[PDB]
């Protein structure tokens, strides 16, 4: 006889692991810019006047990994 | 004989993995730009003037990963 | 006779790894910039005036790992 | 013999008290209020939550004023 | 014999008393207020939550002022 | 015989008495406020909470004044 019973009987509740809201509210800003003559060649990646916010949320939660085997 | 019989009974409840309200609210912004013999030539990546705001939320929730095997 | 038997029973509950509200608020800002003869060459990575905020949440949460094997 | 001749033979040229360019150019904001029970009474004067920009420029011009008399 | 002749024979030229360019740039900005139970009762002037700007330019110009008289 | 020549041969010549450019350039800012019980009686001048920028240019022009009087 070969029997095979994972169970994962299991619980995860009452507000385990929320995040609350999330608000952005950027009060504006500002930006100026003036480029005379500028030369760019081979794979330049170039960012010359910025004002720049980021929300960046891939969180929170209850992430759960997991592997069985049985071999011969 | 061989039996296989991995069940997972399981429960996630009550706001256990939840995200609250999401508010993106930019409160306007000012650029000016200014450009006269600029030139790019090869896989040129450019920002010459911005005013940005990004809210990005791919997370949040109960992500589960699970794998069983069983060979001879 | 062969018999597997992992069970998992686990209980996580009451804001056991929760993060609170996420609030990004910029002040607003200035920026301003002037550029000349500027010249890149090969995979230059360039940002030349910036006024950046960024809020990044990758964390939080109840993070589980486990792995379970048997070989003949 | 009485006589009176008061002249004013008098030049003003070529930028003599002028003005540039005038511009006002706010870059955005954000403002909140929340007010519950508030009570005024007399000749109150009352700004709870504001963003404000004044631009007052009541200068310029060639305002010339001259007065004459001759009495007995 | 009475005679009066005030002359004022004069020269104002050339940017003599000028002024340059007015530029008036607020950067955004951001304000919250709460306010609960708040009373008032006579000629009060109140600012409670501000984030404000002034350019306030009262001269520049040409004004000429003048009087004359002659009495008996 | 009685006789009044005041001249007022006189000169005011290149940027004698000019002001450059007049930039107000406020960079933003955050202000937050919370009042509960306040209460004002008589000629109350509040200012609670508050991110003021002035810029107050009153010189430059050219105001001239004269007065002539004779009297007998």
């Amino acid at each position: 006889q070969i029997v095979y019973k994972p169970v994962d009987l299991s619980k995860v509740t009452s507000k385990a692991g929320s995040l609350g809201n999330i608000h952005h509210k950027p009060g504006g800003g500002q930006v100026e810019v003036k480029s005379e003559k500028l030369d760019f060649k081979d794979r330049v990646q170039s960012k010359i006047g910025s004002l720049d916010n980021i929300t960046h949320v891939p969180g929170g939660g209850n992430k759960k990994i997991e592997t069985h085997k049985l071999t011969f």
